[PDB]
């Protein structure tokens, strides 16, 4: 049926739970149908996906005084973000940390004994089933109550034409559309790919109904492969990457990539480089028992009952496409000039649809940017130069040139990093802030501390590249790379007031050089 | 005896090691005398005192081409920052962190239950005393091998004028003197505060021969108190802070203050107001048996033998007033004008000497820019707007003004928070980030997964204020602090580049409001 929602008002709570009701109905559920039916205007723009271009977008586009329209099949807005991407990937990391602190003080202080423990990966990805309904809640009541969004969920979009979409038995009409419909999970064409055991990003948090034994493959280098990868390894199981190039290449720092993987493969990870699955191994009862895989050192054979696929995301352009007549790009990502326009007049795509960065900022602000030109402002949306980051058993974030890469543009450098190059190398109890403590204190683990570095222009005095392996510098990479971007000088980061003791030590470590004007690395 | 170091060059962790020894040796410990000998010059500046102030300010001092001499009473440099303060304090915070996750899900997935588990202060302390060494080699071995300081340490200083110091039986001269020699434990002037078992944040690091009963009580409200007592209650304790006025008052933002307060009472803290210390009660050992006190309500006695006072420090100024003829504020702070200048010529006071603010970014940039100013450069330093931060069981972050103080000035302001304003107030799964995902999805727990806000002039659509409880936020104020000094507004914080989950939601749910000529609070 079609639940006409427009003048109800439930709370987040009563969203979570009306969400889960609708997710468990074993008809598929109601229509979730939000629209204004007095309102006269013509709709600006219909967004094709309610995930985060498509909500950003309709957010900023409504608060434009623009009318937008969300379809998405899901009964939540948000996405893969709140339901099997982000939010997950998050729970998951946040385990794996806590889980490398346990292990490695383990049966001290109020830590249990580790030694032989196997963590129940079902019970976590249990515990995110049984509370992803949370923010799925607060999306539909955010969306709807604070952002005065149109929206209609649980319901497949079915686009007519480029100003024409069915969604609950009814034909809207648009100037623009605007398609947010996303990417989906990459898949391995390999003989047994298909077996039961085998599990992506989506199909982990939905197919789970076994706990796996000791040994996992995970195949692919991207970030979620890493991120997934750590946190098996943290449960206590032998974990072994199948890398189709080399390994987390996105750390242009060689040092700091070097740090990286040195501690992922300290806390037993297996990488493998340049590895091509050949085939997955099904037992008789149709689950999978082993991984081949060719490898620069020939092929092997892992035993394992659970594979984790980890591969680039594919963009869900195939249907559209065909309706639209979208010029595709080699990946299938739908082909968008820089104001988000495809080859169709006034549709405009957005998201992980448009292809690679996939990334929330690009989701959300290309959606924002796709609302502004539907309002009529010229805007032009090229991501570059923005910050990153990514999960290992440590938080990794980084901007900028590493310090070979500045050297080959040309530039004369200086680098300021913790710990120093010295005799000791990482074994000194520095860098050191929240969450690193214990590290840096404890016998034997001063190495695990961290590391960090940022790259320095020798003449111009500017900063060219941060780098940061620890914790709770992630969020302050969001602002200094705007501060860089404008022109970061040694100096200026010196004169700075530092919130001692920091997870990035750049202010005051740059105070300590910025009085000479001949600059020297520390 | 005298130990000649300057052409001795040890690792970090052989200065570790010669430290320890130092610090241990009945005899005292020999001086540590790094006197460069061929220098023909004059000494610009001494620093008496080597803490943050001094080693900073030398530091750049030499970096201009200057030359500086050190003299400390401790054989390390550093100051009480690597000894007794901030190092100690974040290890501490650290461990109250975990323990309220690993109480909070006490035998939930790898947590052991917590039920009946008293964690040893003890042990925590003696951990802390094994591993401080590190970071006293580390500021050695940079002061002296990196930073290419002169130094005398491991013996006081005598002040002979504003010219003329004796240090390790040789008389030096100086064309000024830089004072950085700190605060010390403020006390109480109350019966039994010498007991055996009242400690503060100076001896409980040195003195602390016995695992602590049952019951803690911390006396104050500001942050070292709230930090150690929370450190406290963490371990298992019941923690009762008696504050003289009222608690957190550096919290300007109420809802961000009625936040923190309410879950440093949920964790089981008793926190009593306009609350006074009559009595520290001593058994027939010496040892503590009970505090009394007067509360609004009347006289209490609890039963305690373990007090912790958590006081404000007081400048070190005495000896060295006299001494000099300097001219003293009211809590016998240091008095100097916008350069650092004392009363008396040629003589800068720097750090804690000059009183509040009391922070390692004042300290450093003082000591620096006295340097600055000794080496020719007429440069003023007046400490203001600069962001802040302390330790509960989370990380408390704020800048700027809070939201009823912004209102009360005239502004016309609008909030951007997380959670929002609804019936079920706090307990919805944002905000949501790195360490606060478990409780996130926890059952009952969501509340606790932490909150934030921005304050927003309506017109200039400026950022006033930023405010966040939880973890992983601090490192970011710090630059955050900048760009709103430069004029930070929300259609700009909008334009940047997340890193999804983010500890601050900042620039997302700005971006969903920027749209809107007329803003509107979320
Ligand atoms: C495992 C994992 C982990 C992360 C990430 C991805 C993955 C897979 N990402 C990337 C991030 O998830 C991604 O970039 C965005 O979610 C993409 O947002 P879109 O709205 O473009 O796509 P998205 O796929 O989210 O939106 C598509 C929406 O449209 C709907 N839809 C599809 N077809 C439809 C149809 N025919 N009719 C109606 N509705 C339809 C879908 O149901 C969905 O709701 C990330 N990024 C980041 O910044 N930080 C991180 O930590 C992570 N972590
Ligand atoms: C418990 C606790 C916790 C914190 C903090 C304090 C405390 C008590 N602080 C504050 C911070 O510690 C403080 O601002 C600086 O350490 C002050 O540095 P100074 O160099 O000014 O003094 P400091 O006292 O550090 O330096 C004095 C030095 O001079 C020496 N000296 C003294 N008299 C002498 C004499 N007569 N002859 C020779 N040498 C002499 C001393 O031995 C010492 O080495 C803080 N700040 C912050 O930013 N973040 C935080 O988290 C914390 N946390
Ligand atoms: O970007 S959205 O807020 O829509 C989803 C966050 S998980
Ligand atoms: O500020 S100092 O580098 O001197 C001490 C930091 S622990
Ligand atoms: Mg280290
Ligand atoms: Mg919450």
């Amino acid at each position: 049926k079609v639940w006409n929602a427009r003048n109800d008002h439930l709370t987040i709570n009563q969203w979570a739970t009306r969400i889960d009701e609708i997710l468990e109905a074993p008809d598929g559920g109601e229509v979730i149908y939000n629209v204004d039916e007095n309102d006269p205007r013509e709709y600006d723009a219909i967004f094709i996906g309610g995930g985060a271009a498509g909500r950003f977008g309709s957010a900023y586009l409504r608060a434009m005084g623009g009318r937008q329209l969300i379809v998405d099949r899901w009964p939540f807005l948000g996405g893969s973000c709140p339901h099997n991407a982000c939010v997950p990937h998050h729970l998951f990391s946040d385990c794996a940390a806590e889980l490398m602190l346990a292990r490695t003080f383990s049966g001290q202080y109020w830590f249990p004994d580790m030694t032989e423990k196997v963590v129940g990966i079902k019970e976590v990805v249990d515990l995110f089933r049984a509370g992803r309904n949370g923010p799925h809640g607060i999306m539909n009541f955010q969306s709807k109550e604070q952002l005065n969004l149109e929206y209609i969920l649980n319901c497949p979009a079915k686009v007519i034409d480029n100003h024409t979409v069915e969604a609950a038995g009814k034909v809207f009409k648009a100037k623009n559309l605007i398609l947010a419909v996303g990417a989906g999970p990459g898949t391995l064409d390999v003989p047994g790919v298909n077996a039961k055991g085998v599990f992506d990003h989506a199909t982990l948090v939905e197919e789970l109904d076994y706990e796996p034994g000791s040994t996992v493959v995970v195949v692919g280098g991207s970030k979620t492969a890493v991120e997934y990868g750590c946190f098996f390894n943290a449960t206590g199981r032998r974990t072994v990457m199948l890398v189709r190039t080399e390994p987390l290449k996105l750390i242009k720092d060689n040092e700091t990539r070097a740090y990286v993987l040195d501690r992922m493969k300290e806390q037993g990870m297996e990488i493998i480089s340049g590895s091509n699955v050949t085939r997955i191994e099904e037992d008789a009862n149709g689950r999978v028992q082993a991984v081949v895989a060719m490898t620069p050192n020939g092929e092997m054979r892992i035993e394992t009952d659970f594979v984790f696929l980890g591969l680039g995301e594919q963009p869900r352009s195939a249907e559209l496409a065909k309706i639209l007549g979208l010029d595709l790009g080699p990946k299938g990502e739908v082909l968008v000039n820089e104001y988000l326009q495809t080859s169709v007049p006034n549709v405009y795509a957005v998201g992980d649809l448009i292809g690679g960065p996939m990334e929330m900022f690009k989701a959300r602000k290309s959606g924002c940017y796709a609302a502004r030109n539907v309002m009529g402002e010229k805007i032009s949306y090229t991501p570059k130069n923005y910050p990153d980051f990514l999960h290992t058993h440590y938080e990794v974030s980084f901007l900028g040139m590493g310090e070979e890469e500045a050297r080959a543009a040309g530039h004369e450098i200086v680098t300021i990093k913790m710990p120093p190059d010295t005799e000791n190398g990482l074994n000194v109890a520095l860098p050191a802030s929240d969450r690193t403590m214990l590290y840096a204190f404890g016998k034997g683990t001063a190495h695990m501390s961290g590391f960090q570095k940022i790259v320095i222009d020798a003449k111009t005095r500017k900063v060219l590249g941060a780098h940061h392996v620890g914790y709770g510098a992630k969020d302050a990479f969001q602002y200094l790379n705007v501060l860089i971007k404008q022109g970061l000088t040694v100096d200026e980061l010196g004169d700075m007031d530092e919130l001692h003791l920091n997870p990035t030590e750049f202010i005051q470590l740059s105070r300590l050089r910025a009085g000479s004007k001949n600059l020297v690395s520390l």
